[PDB]
Order: C-alpha cells, then structure tokens, then sequence
C-alpha cells in the first residue's frame, strides 16, 4: 500500500541521517552486547557477539551511502503504485 | 534531536514489522547483498545469519520493546 511506501520512505530517511552519528552506532552495539546473553540470542548458530562484531559497522555503512529513499522502496517492492 | 530521531525511527519499525511485504521485502534484499562485496567473503556466512536472525529480530520488533523506554534507556535521550 502508499502508506507502507511512505513508512520506508520515512525509516530509510531517518536511517541515512541517524547512521551519521556516532552515538546511534555506540546505542545500538551497548544495547546488542546485553542481548547477545539472554535467551534465545545466547543459544544460536553463528554466535550472536560475532554476528555484531563483524556485521554492525558494514549496516552502518551501508546507510552512510548516497541513497534515495524514494528510489530504494520503490526498487524493493514496498511502492507498488510507485 | 538524536532522541527523537530514535523514537521516531523505533515507531515506525514496530509498525512495518507487522507487515509481510516488509520482512519478504528484506529478505529478498540481503539474499541477492548476500552474494556481492565484501558481504560474500564474510564469516559467519552472509545468508546463515539472514537464515538465523532475520526471523528473531522481526519477532522481536512486533511485540517486546517500545521507543522512550528503548532510547531512554540506550543513551539517545
């Protein structure tokens, strides 16, 4: 629907911005670190810790690059009208 | 700012979690990153952590936290 369209236009919007700061990337590894040691995150294949150490400064990047939100919802199916 | 910046973007992904085009839409997004650089020469492999984790992390936006709870309580606010 157009409001599924203009939820993604809105979260990778404020993604490519909060990406920018060093306090969101810090937020969500302190947050991940405690996660990791609770059910069922402690018990899964690959490890949790790993999982974060190596994926979460590559996602950061990712939404530091030059993206149009309008175009990278539409591209990926949640703008079906356009 | 940074702190309503985080409640904003932690409400709407409880919202677009609950959606099937959402997650089917991610999914098919990192299964085709999942082949191209530096994604493919990562360990632990790209498409078992999308295999593993994607489904939890869905799981876990649908019904376990809230925003001010969540950025109050991780620094943004």
């Amino acid at each position: 629907a157009n409001d599924l369209c203009q939820e993604c236009e809105d979260i990778v919007h404020l993604l490519t911005k909060m990406t920018k700061e060093d306090a969101f990337q810090e937020a969500i590894r302190k947050f991940w670190e405690q996660e990791c040691d609770i059910l069922p995150w402690k018990l899964l294949w690959p490890r949790c810790r790993q999982v974060l150490d190596v994926y979460l400064p590559l996602w950061i990047d990712y939404f530091q690059s030059q993206i149009n939100p309008k175009a990278w919802c539409n591209h990926w199916g949640l703008c079906p009208r356009g």
